[PDB]
């Protein structure tokens, strides 16, 4: 089953159950100058959940484009290192605005995974907040799932809050078990962080409200916000362990491999490049341009990290913008604004890669020389600062190179150099 | 080697190296109204490290009484469940106020452990911050420790900051390996939290200054603060795996066993009672009295949790204050104020146990009845609030009973009940 078929089936399943299918919001948040990029389906509905905005539907469903490259939800460093993390991904979500609550949300998700998608329950694993007896009863006594594939988890993973004040409540999560050929343990075990038991669907129950003085009260109309990664469930439905092996990435990875002259289609730097073109092209299409401040600098950082991975692969000629075309062919039916903006996106990414290529090769020679002469395992702060200040290397780009060689960078020493520079500038 | 001999050998070792041996400060912090209790040897010297207070010595050593039962980390819930956690413990520390730095600090610690204490290097394990090449070079190239018993760890465990602003810097830690008979893995492994590799000594290097804007600059006079748990090194030096098996706790546990009429010195509630008399008696000796606010409520909570464990053991008469006498006999030479205050401490703890005994028996009947009839795994919030509001059960005491029966408590439901109560007023 293709990713496009899963996306369409998800939305139709919830439309049949009375959910208004709404378009994805932009990656640039409209009403939040404190959020870098839209990072969940919830973002555009935040004022509805708060009761600050009224809409003519009380349940909705979206496939929301998200980027997690900043804040605590920063998966940029996991890209290329796990089977399950992207910068750009689509979050399939259903929302209840004071309408249904835990019973329907749990039944909707279980019906979709086990009935519409036909996933064997023996491959699924469920977690609840360990103080949420309602969710546990619904799962164990109503749905009647296997209680040996069930974990009760504390507030760090399974209790959610919109902020210090505002709505909060427990969460329940559904995981897919990729089997004994993948390292890792089930949720709650010391090895839960492995790629074997992958979190597929997170259901948030807005149950309580905390006021400015800290009082907790019950929400007058409890609400639901859920989120499932399209790529992870597509991997499940296409029989592969890594998100990068699904249909949606095949043309991207093949094109990058051709541009690098390689047959190693599983190469981690090709996967990084395929991930980064998605976030970079969609970010530009949503109006972000490279810069040295704010949202433009996150875009600049990801673009330049993609260029460096091409350098690592031996690519000698401008290449990154050539992946906009297979991306738009693959995803343009779902995201026509990408097709409409394709030429402008290519021009922005070409220009940025050319700007960085002015200094990349010379900066890489310095780095390679540093590693060759290095006594310890830490690239020194003055070298990091030199690459940043003279060669346009973001610190995290240098650190990404370093980690490929089992090295770290001296972040504190770099910050000391920055402070010394501010005094001189 | 007895705990008192280790304490004295530690202080003398550093006195021989020019350290002013200074007395422990009180458990009640004087110059930090946001800290509940003194939780490290650093606390009384914070203003010296900050340069706000001048002293006639630039290097020092203390055996500091600490309580960690609130705030960050908070080890109250670990007491009785691990070989290594207390509420009250003594932290052996050496301090450099802009004097020596990483090299001396590392050699001082390795000399004390491997030469003064004679601990085999093969039983020790060292961690450094993974960006601290100075610490790594000193250990590996100067001291020349076994590089296979060495871990590079990230900023969460091996980078320290005094606050959002102020001094910060890398840490290096020394662990003792209790061997194959104890579960757990080395620092940095998924199973690092086990009791096999126990952290003995933490060395903090104040190397940088972070300002209100987030900028780092080098500290004008780098400084050192170290801390080593007396009980953990005493277990090592006495050939036992658990803190509760050292000389000080052999006496306390045996006395508790006599009060409970049992020969089963391995009963976990005896270890809890033995730990809690230390925190409760020293807190009272330092002038804290039970109350329903602030520091007095933490004392009240620990006292009442100790009483609840006596109830679990079947103790039928007022008992907790009777452990003050063996505590004073065991620790009174090092802490004469405990001897001076012994009768006052006894009276305070007796009165609190008597005040609580008015309702403990009835509340326990409710709790036992609730457990017998309970559907699910969560004690409901209204029962939690009843036990709190009418029977004087702190929420964490009820939760401590609950986990003994594989149960949790509904904290959010309790807070809802508290808000409902405020509304009725
Ligand atoms: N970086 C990512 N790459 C790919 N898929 C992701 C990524 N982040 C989240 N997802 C998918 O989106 C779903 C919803 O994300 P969300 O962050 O709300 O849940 P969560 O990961 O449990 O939250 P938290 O980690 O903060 O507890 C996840 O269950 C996962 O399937
Ligand atoms: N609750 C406790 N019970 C017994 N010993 C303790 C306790 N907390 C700390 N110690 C001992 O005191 C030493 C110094 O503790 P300190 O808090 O400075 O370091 P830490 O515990 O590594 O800090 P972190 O909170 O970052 O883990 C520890 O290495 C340990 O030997």
């Amino acid at each position: 089953m293709t990713s496009a078929e899963i996306r369409a089936a998800f939305l139709e399943f919830f439309r049949q159950r009375g959910h208004a299918v709404r378009p994805s919001s932009s990656l640039v948040p409209g009403n939040d100058p404190t959020l870098l990029f839209t990072n969940a389906g919830m973002v555009q509905f935040k004022d509805v959940f708060l009761g600050r905005e009224k809409v003519d539907f009380n349940r909705a469903a979206t496939s929301q484009r998200c980027v997690r490259a900043g804040g605590k939800h920063n998966d940029l460093e996991n890209v290329g290192y796990t089977a399950r993390h992207h910068t750009f991904f689509e979050m399939l979500g259903n929302f209840s605005f004071g309408d249904y609550f835990k019973r329907d949300a749990i039944n909707f998700a279980w019906d979709f995974l086990t009935k519409e998608m036909g996933i064997p329950p023996a491959k699924l694993w469920v977690t609840v907040f360990d103080e949420d007896s309602e969710a546990e009863a619904i799962w164990l006594e109503e749905v009647k799932i296997d209680p040996t594939r069930f974990s009760r988890i504390g507030a760090k993973d399974n209790f959610w809050a919109m902020g210090d004040v505002g709505p909060c409540g427990p969460c329940t999560e559904i995981f897919y078990d990729h089997g004994e050929h993948v390292a890792g343990g089930p949720p709650g075990s010391p090895d839960e962080d492995g790629d074997r038991y992958i979190e597929i669907w997170n259901l948030v129950f807005m149950q309580y409200e905390r006021d400015k003085d800290g009082n907790l009260t019950p929400l007058p109309a409890p609400s639901v916000d859920t989120g499932m990664g399209l790529e992870r469930i597509a991997a499940v439905m296409q029989g592969v362990h890594s998100n990068y092996e699904i249909d949606i990435f095949q043309n991207l990875v093949k094109t990058a491999a051709a541009l690098a002259g390689t047959t190693d289609l599983s190469n981690s730097s090709l996967r990084v490049i395929a991930d980064h073109i998605r976030s970079c092209a969609f970010l530009v299409a949503d109006g972000v341009l490279p810069s040295n401040e704010g949202r433009g600098y996150v875009l600049r950082r990801i673009v330049r990290r993609a260029i460096r991975h091409g350098y690592r692969l031996g690519i000698q000629d401008t290449f990154f913008y050539k992946l906009v075309a297979p991306l738009a062919a693959e995803m343009g039916a779902a995201y026509p604004e990408l097709v409409k903006a394709q030429e402008q996106v290519e021009r922005v990414l070409k220009k940025e890669e050319e700007r960085f290529a002015e200094t990349l090769g010379q900066g890489m020679k310095i780095l390679e020389n540093c590693v060759a002469k290095l006594d310890g395992h830490v690239i020194p702060g003055d070298v990091v600062f030199l690459l940043y200040d003279t060669y346009g290397f973001p610190v995290d780009l240098t650190a990404d190179f370093a980690r490929e060689h089992n090295l770290s960078v001296d972040h504190a020493g770099f910050e000391v150099e920055m402070s010394a520079q501010r005094d001189r500038a």
